[PDB]
């Protein structure tokens, strides 16, 4: 009954928090302590989510690379007593979001799924960022979709339905996979299946998440390969 | 100097002619002999090219599955004295263009290129067809681009430059790979590199090949891995 699985990428398939922490400490040396940089990374992600919320209200799309770059410039001025960055380093730091590493279950989970389903990315990141993330995270897709293709971010209905028509299948034949409830709820509005992936470390050891009970979505799993088993995909 | 290679798919990476010939003979049984069906397949390809030519001159885009469907309906009326097809069979025959098998060099050639470059399809086929062709032809891409995304077919400039914008690179950082000269000449007009792959059997054993001289395009090869070697990509194990 499903033909394709569409995936959230940042956080759902990739550990962006550990990636961005190590990336920044690699670019900036002992100019910044780990505790301060991790705090910057958490506010960076928060800045990103807040700007996308405003843009969704405004019915606007804008390059997400620019969203990361501009919010980082803002944070760099706020933390300017503790450390500084040249313009070149700002570009290298922003590049960290295009170098996300994946959770360990992800590459083999996707391969297990492909025996029965098309697998495609549906990310709010720009098209070039998700292509680059495919290399850093070792993701091999049937197709790569981005908000850039549709002029709107998730949860907007044109993203899910544009994905379905591009893929030539019915929305009810799409299973949306995510670690973010808001993206599953939005796929539900257009008729797609829902699969929630719990990522307890998406926001680090002291992170908090709205809890998801069993039965709220069609599937509730702790890895992509667990999802593949519950969908009937043979192992290896 | 290049960041990404963009590929023509039908014919350049896939043997569409053998695919459609065997596919049709499987769906239609003894209703059609091989010789007649091969001639229909050849006219089917010609109608597709003629219709894309017209739409390009009109600056219009249309679904390519519908181009294939409508041309087959036209051909079925021209051959209607010899055999017929139900509407269900027309759908099944049209699906043949979404099941293309690749030339034998293509999977290991694409894998060899990825050590140094992004590789992406840039096809005039619809997005869903190129996604399906990835399975039948075992193509593994960094991204899939279609004329459907841009509202225009190659050779129009909005396809190559739209591809470059999506990939976050300059048109001059793209190497266009194709077995059709017209798609290379148009990529050159936007500043991209050109790589011609000779496919002597694209049109069958007695088919006519474009005869490309040396010096016309940046690269002239007989396989994707030969192209990968000339681009400095390390060999596969």
């Amino acid at each position: 009954q499903f033909r394709a699985l569409l995936f959230d990428v940042q956080g759902t398939l990739t550990d962006f928090r550990s990636t961005l922490i190590e990336h920044g400490l690699s670019i900036l040396g002992d100019r910044v302590d780990r505790e301060l940089w991790e705090e910057l990374v958490d506010q960076w992600r928060g800045c990103y989510r807040d700007e996308l919320d405003s843009l969704v209200k405004q019915e606007k799309w804008r390059s997400v690379r620019a969203v990361y770059r501009d919010s980082l410039i803002n944070l760099l001025a706020k933390f300017s007593d503790s450390f500084c960055a040249t313009s070149a380093e700002v570009e290298l730091l922003t590049d960290g979001w295009e170098r996300l590493r994946s959770w360990p279950d992800v590459p083999s989970g996707l391969e297990q799924l492909r025996s029965k389903y098309l697998v495609a990315a549906l990310t709010n990141a720009d098209f070039s960022a998700i292509v680059n993330v495919g290399r850093s995270a070792k993701l091999q897709w049937d197709a790569v979709l981005s908000a850039q293709l549709f002029g709107a971010y998730k949860p907007h209905r044109s993203t899910y339905e544009g994905a379905a028509t591009l893929l030539g299948i019915a929305p009810s034949e799409i299973l949306m996979v995510a670690s973010h409830a808001y993206a599953l709820e939005a796929a539900r509005e257009v008729g797609a299946g829902t699969a929630y992936v719990r990522r307890p470390l998406e926001y680090g050891p002291t992170g908090r998440t709205e809890d998801v009970p069993d039965g709220r979505f069609d599937f509730l799993v702790d890895s992509i390969s667990e999802l593949a088993d519950q969908l009937g995909c043979p192992r290896l």
